[PDB]
């Protein structure tokens, strides 16, 4: 037949994995990345998806779509939608109560339902899998946050159908993470697991109680507007200030300068999770001025201190609601690309009085990993 795949669809990135010969392989895309941006772009001549889309965002703000996960399954009159709209550089219109994204493709203006944008990303993932597997992918298990209602889940299932994917099942992201680590095996005991998920733009904390294979979400908390992007922003402002100090030039207005500076920062941030310092080299940032500088892990940590620290409040809240003390949680798994940050790992352990963190599986691949296993058994 055909190997069912596991797909995680995140607000900023997506990932696809497959279970074969007892091992789960996370499939790398055309650029060789193990995760693909959830970006879709429309130009005069083409429809760009993934890395190709994100790589040209500075040029096409109005026709480059993202955050479709924040729209999916919702209405236009939805307070959330009404708030989010204020920050997207693309158009969201009302179509009989449902929101739609309006872009210009090949001179003509077009509109898409949130699920159609997601189906585009889903198609890229399916494509990546097939290119690797050398076979056509039909069956799949897609992940969704635990707090998604039936409409949001419906729309995700739909986005899968559009892409020609037979969605075997939609499972929660935290549950997929648990399965990745094997925290679902029956041990004739009640296990309390805390899933700490800090991705690109969202922060989710979920306390699961696993009784004989059966998962039970006891509490959830977090911030839908706190993620790795907020950390990048802090770097940007910092460097803008420095440029204005060394050159007496404010580049805030120049959207190209800022958007290129941001890309440089996000990159330096990743290397800061291994090295203690990274350099920023950008040619002709503003006018013909080349911006050559660098940051240390120490400085980076200072810039996001309050943010990193504030991460513990949602954790305290989740425990409180679940009616558990720090000592009652058996396993803590790290999920989301942002958890690779050292200071975040330290901060969490200290809170759990030195308890060991589960983090051998790349945190941004954990959900995909778990869905792959789940997909495997489902076939
Ligand atoms: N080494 C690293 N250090 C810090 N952040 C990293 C590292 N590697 C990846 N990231 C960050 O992880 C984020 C992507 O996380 P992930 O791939 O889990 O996102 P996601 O599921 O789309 O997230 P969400 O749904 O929360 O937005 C980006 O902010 C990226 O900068
Ligand atoms: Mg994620």
């Amino acid at each position: 037949k055909g190997p069912a795949v596991g797909i995680s669809l995140g607000t900023t990135y997506s990932c696809v994995g497959v279970f074969q010969h007892g091992k789960v392989e996370i499939i790398a895309n055309d650029q060789g990345n193990r995760t693909t941006p959830s970006y879709v772009a429309f130009t005069d001549t083409e429809r760009l998806i993934g890395d190709a889309a994100k790589n040209q965002v500075a040029m096409n703000p109005t026709n480059t779509v993202f955050d479709a996960k924040r729209l999916i399954g919702r209405r236009f009159d939805d307070a959330v939608v009404q708030s989010d709209m204020k920050h997207w550089p693309f158009m969201v219109v009302n179509d009989a109560g449902r929101p739609k994204v309006q872009v210009e493709y090949k001179g003509e203006t077009k509109s898409f339902y949130p699920e159609e944008v997601s189906s585009m990303v889903l198609t890229k993932m399916k494509e990546i899998a097939e290119a690797y597997l050398g076979k056509t992918v039909t069956n799949a298990v897609v992940t969704v946050p635990a707090y998604f209602n039936d409409s949001q889940r419906q729309a995700t299932k739909d986005a899968g159908t559009i892409a020609g994917l037979n969605v075997l099942r939609i499972i929660n992201e935290p549950t997929a993470a648990a399965i990745a680590y094997g925290l679902d095996k029956k041990v004739g005991a009640e296990r309390n697991v805390l899933i700490f998920d800090l991705g690109g733009g969202t922060f989710d904390v979920s306390i699961l109680t696993i009784e004989d294979g059966i998962f039970e979400v006891k509490s959830t908390a977090g911030d839908t507007h706190l993620g790795g992007e907020d950390f990048d922003n802090r770097m940007v402002n910092h460097f803008i200030a420095e440029f204005k100090r060394k050159h007496k030039k404010d580049i805030s207005e120049n959207k190209r300068a800022v958007r290129r500076l941001r890309t440089a920062c996000e990159r330096a941030k990743r290397t800061l999770s291994s090295s203690t310092q990274a350099s920023i080299e950008i040619d002709s940032l503003y006018e013909g001025i080349d911006f050559y500088t660098s940051i240390t892990r120490a400085r980076f940590e200072e810039l996001n201190a309050d943010l990193f620290r504030g991460t513990l409040d949602p954790v305290e809240k989740a425990l409180r609601d679940a009616k558990l003390d720090k000592s009652q949680i058996h396993d803590i798994v790290l999920v989301g690309g942002s958890t690779r940050i050292p200071k975040i790992q330290k901060l969490l352990q200290d809170f759990f009085n030195g308890k060991e963190l589960n983090k051998s599986i790349n945190p941004d691949e954990a959900v995909a990993y778990g869905a792959a296993v789940q997909a495997a058994i489902l076939s």
